[PDB]
């Protein structure tokens, strides 16, 4: 079981599935093997009725699509689309919360408010939004319309792309003519140039691909923007992560997905619904995450993750998940069928995002409160009816600390300089105490054995002084193998990022450091990262293709996956992914992305498979940006 | 060659192009076999990293997707995005078009105006937009506002889908969640919703198609409107068709694409340029159309259609192809490289849709003119270097009578009865002479043998006293088989058919009939046989799905067919199509589109490959709907 996961807990439940006979991700991997050798590369296209077409990466014929289409334009096109995807998850995760703020300031759903109005104005201005005089239910308002006007074609560009990043970097993807235009009219132009006789020009298709990755970006900065005004700007928190945060004699009940719109309820409703719990023959009620749902509430409550990603049927096989509450995203459809066996009730809430078999509670802002109770009861009567059943919870949990927003960062770094805040950090990188930054994200794929490249890479990196930073998945990764205890900073890291991390600590009150990773939240909140390093680029008053700061979606799975790297490529950052996307069919499209990209944006993607290279590759990237500023490495 | 193509002028270049080595169409399709089993059945995906996934559509494993997948989950979520993408291309040219007219009336791009009035003033009261005391510039100012809105969220639904049906129809699909909120907006939902993890039933899966299919209609509509605006509402013309309209003494120009906003500008510059195309030794110079910006100019000037579709290399094959002129969709990219054979200049012009090795230039309406002279001299250029190098035009065309936008039809039903226009042809309906609708739509496919299916099946049809109308590459098909040619009323026509054009046609002053088949214009027009069935829908009183109407896509290729052949069923009518969609890899699936989805919309999908039991499958569902209202059959 050391082959399918890293994780000791999820080998534990491995073993459990097997004995009981529930089939696993990892079982329908298997099954699946040898793999479509045309899928894998890129080349097949689907894109019309006189398909499938094919091209043999090697040998004869088919050489061609059908239509004409060359190798160079079906991966091109596949690529877009997934971008594309990936960009209208992120968006409608935000939209979605756009129209939540919009409700709850004009008295529709009394469950939602400002709550952290400092982040509110702090919006508002930096979308030139006047606050001066106004009520803070209009300011919302404004900002929440301009939040759905970045989704179509108006007299600006995006706003949540042109005011996050350095006019700089503005100019430079304007020249190219990238800056989006309306994040769901890049999604729509995307399918239309990708479409049978349309775009038919490698480098024209990528280019629109990387417009539509900066709407990506948008739409993940949105959701982070709204989520911290509704419901609190991540501080630090201390909490604990992996099964062994199930409890028998509670009522477990697992947040899964990506939008916190409903889990955020949840976790209030929860601790008053205690006594009912209690009632029922449990002590209460223990709201657990799973995914980004989890990680939003591990961010603002400290909720303790459960499990992530590819693992997440593994919770159920405990015996002790008695609920598992669902929004959309990254949530294995196997689950419902898992339930049967499981006693597991799962319960749907939004009206897009259905699974055969689930339970369906249609979640509307407007009635949240009830809603939750709804839920919460479902999970109640679930505990009840696996009394005197065993269940078979792995023993095993690490220690998280986690709460690392940017906002965060910077007032951790004030305590060393008060009216400079980056400057400590900049100091230490220029000296050498921090030789770059790292941003590991996205998910883990049945492909990697489990949190293996995530771990790998980390490990590497943090002796070579590299401060670390994760969300997403790749934080439910290095959370689950104590990265984000700070007990672990002795064996983990280097020592020059040790006495940085310690030096923080110690101004911030703990007598310790800060953890070895920081925890920056959920796949939206890579926009965090953004916001961290776009500041550190203003200021040093150079572009971010200059700065020792790359990312690594290090065991990547979802379209959004592709579509973040994407951006991390288009707003300069060399970019590890350590799954092989769909695009080994055509060289030429390989080399732009992973060098002629390098002339438009400054970032490149690096794909490397082993996690040993790819370290290798990050640090000589990382030490590469050094040098061109002049810095030893 | 007859194996390939039933059009003889396209038999001949066939033969031209084998023995001069040029790969075709054909050639590349005969490569590509036997083509992917699970590609064409559906049960393939590749929407995340994990994959490829494929589903045995019978044996062992693999039964299910790595995530849990179900083959209904996979099929659908194909079928949707394909949907998405149908609509992105539509709407997309739909969106073109509303940015042109609101430069043309700020004074920004003179070669364009309000050249229908009517037209613009009927829109404006049919969207509910003031015209009493305005001037044309500001309800056209307002009609193109209102349809950009239409593209994203806002305080009403659609604007073209809920002005362009009967409330009646409206009401039932509000009742099913199936009114699109905006245009991109349902686009960027399906792309999210169908991404990994997310909707996984199949039912909501295909709710959430039928109501992007109606985004589709939108922009379908949006775009017959606005282009009747700009460039007039097509009335009954006289042209010719098939490849024997090249000129050898002539620069032969063929626009090709979709969107006319450049073709129709193309088509007044080149009467112009006559001198100077006679300086360079040419008779002056012959705009012909292909595929869907053809039947554009074909519709509203009378420029002959050169070919279409499958075919469309072909023409080039002649030798005499100076010039192919290019915007987005339906373009074979082999265009690109035939070019370097044959000697024609091909020309892009839309900025998303490039292809390589073909010379681009930057269209912008305010420069249309001048850009127009630019490409017309590029093809000047090369009648010149085929000075005294033979040409092959096989001597094949056939006499065409088109224009039958809805407008036109009425005008001409009124001949018949002044206030009352639909009645007449109500009559002929419940007395017989006229069976049933038939619109045929929808692409050429290789896979079939090109125009087979069309013309056996409105052989069959019209026979059988169906009135047959068309758009498209259906009706480029028919065209080109001389259905258009009121000569062939005769042959072609039952008795109560033909006496019903004969009456038409007299009794509009033309001492024959009308045409076998009546040409409703582009794909975006199949909006048009939308608004009659609406109109008849209307002043029967009840809804499209009692109405004796259906449809064929008897040989789909593009995305776009797809998203048509969905919102004819979502609206209400019984809907062919002659290949097959990949949906045969889940029953269940197969089984709502083609059976239960009847008791949402009362349309449904009739999928048959051999097109003499298509025929009377179509006639069955005509005769079944005649029966529901009391009619004889
Ligand atoms: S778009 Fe071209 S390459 Fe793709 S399936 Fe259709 S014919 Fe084949
Ligand atoms: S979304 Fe599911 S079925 Fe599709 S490729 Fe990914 S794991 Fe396979
Ligand atoms: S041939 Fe396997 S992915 Fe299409
Ligand atoms: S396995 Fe052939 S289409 Fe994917
Ligand atoms: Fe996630
Ligand atoms: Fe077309």
């Amino acid at each position: 079981q050391n082959l399918k996961s890293t994780d000791r807990a999820v080998q534990q439940m491995l073993d459990k599935a097997k004995r009981e006979g529930i089939q696993t991700v990892w079982d329908r991997y298997e099954a699946m093997k040898p793999q479509c050798g045309f899928g894998e590369t890129g080349l097949c296209c689907r894109h019309c009725l006189q398909g499938p077409c094919r091209i043999n990466p090697f040998g004869d014929e088919p050489k061609v699509g059908i239509c004409g289409a060359t190798a160079e334009v079906i991966v091109a096109r596949g690529l877009d689309r997934s971008i594309a995807a990936g960009a209208a998850g992120h968006s409608g995760h935000a939209k979605h919360l756009a129209h939540t703020l919009k409700k709850a300031v004009q008295g529709k759903a009394a469950s939602y408010m400002i709550k952290d109005r400092t982040k509110l104005h702090s919006i508002a201005k930096r979308l030139g939004i006047p606050t001066e005089g106004q009520k803070d239910e209009d300011i919302a308002l404004e900002v929440a319309k301009a939040a759905l006007a970045d989704f179509h074609e108006k007299d600006t560009p995006v706003l949540w792309v042109t005011t996050v990043l350095p006019p700089s970097r503005v100019k430079v993807l304007s020249a190219h003519g990238l800056i989006p235009a309306g994040i769901d009219h890049e999604i729509a132009e995307i399918m239309h140039r990708t479409s049978m006789g349309c775009d038919a020009d490698a480098q024209n298709l990528l280019l629109g691909g990387l417009r539509c990755s900066l709407a990506d970006l948008a739409g993940c900065y949105m959701g982070t923007d709204l989520a911290d005004i509704l419901f609190g700007t991540p501080a630090p928190v201390v909490t604990e992560s992996n099964l062994g945060v199930l409890k028998a004699d509670a009522v477990n009940v697992a947040v899964h997905g990506h939008n916190p719109v409903l889990s955020d309820i949840i976790v209030s409703v929860s601790k008053e619904m205690e006594n009912e719990a209690r009632a029922a023959g449990a002590t209460g009620i223990n709201v657990v995450g799973i995914c980004c749902t989890g990680n939003e509430v591990l961010m603002r409550h400290g909720i303790p993750a459960c499990t992530h990603s590819v693992s997440q049927e593994m919770a159920m096989i405990t015996g002790a998940l008695d609920a598992m509450i669902l929004d959309y995203q990254c949530i294995q459809p196997s689950v419902a069928t898992i339930a049967e066996c499981t006693g597991t009730t799962v319960i749907t809430t939004m009206e897009m995002s259905k699974i055969t078999g689930a339970t369906h509670v249609n979640f509307a802002e407007e009635a949240a409160v009830e809603n939750a109770k709804q839920i919460l009861r479902l999970a109640i009567d679930t505990f009840k009816r696996r009394k005197g059943k065993p269940v078979e919870i792995p023993n095993i949990k690490t220690k998280v600390v986690a709460g690392f927003s940017t906002e965060a960062i910077i007032n951790a770094l004030s305590k060393l300089n008060a009216n400079d805040p980056l400057k400590p950090l900049i100091d230490n990188v220029v000296n050498g105490n921090i030789r770059g930054v790292c941003l590991f994200a996205g998910c883990n794929n049945v492909k990697v054995p489990q949190d293996q490249n995530f771990t790998t890479i980390a490990r590497k990196l943090l002796k070579q002084n590299v401060l670390v930073v994760a969300t997403g998945c790749g934080a439910g990764a290095l959370m689950r193998h104590g990265f984000m205890d700070p007990a672990n900073v002795d064996e983990l890291c280097g020592d020059g990022l040790k006495a940085v991390l310690t030096a923080i600590g110690e101004a911030n009150g703990l007598g310790g450091p800060l953890p070895p990773v920081l925890h920056m939240g959920s796949c939206v909140d890579n926009s965090r990262a953004v916001a961290l390093v776009a500041a550190l680029a203003n200021r040093l008053g150079v572009d971010l293709d200059r700065l020792p700061v790359v990312a690594s979606a290090a065991e990547a799975m979802h379209e959004k996956a592709v579509a973040i790297g994407t951006w991390a490529v288009t707003i300069g950052l060399p970019t590890h992914i350590g799954v092989l996307p769909p695009i080994t069919g055509s060289l030429p499209v390989t080399q732009i992305l992973t060098s002629s990209v390098k002339d438009i944006t400054g970032g490149y993607f690096i794909v490397e498979l082993d996690p040993e290279t790819a370290a290798d590759k990050l640090l000589a990237a990382i030490n590469e940006r050094r040098a061109g500023l002049g810095l030893p490495w």
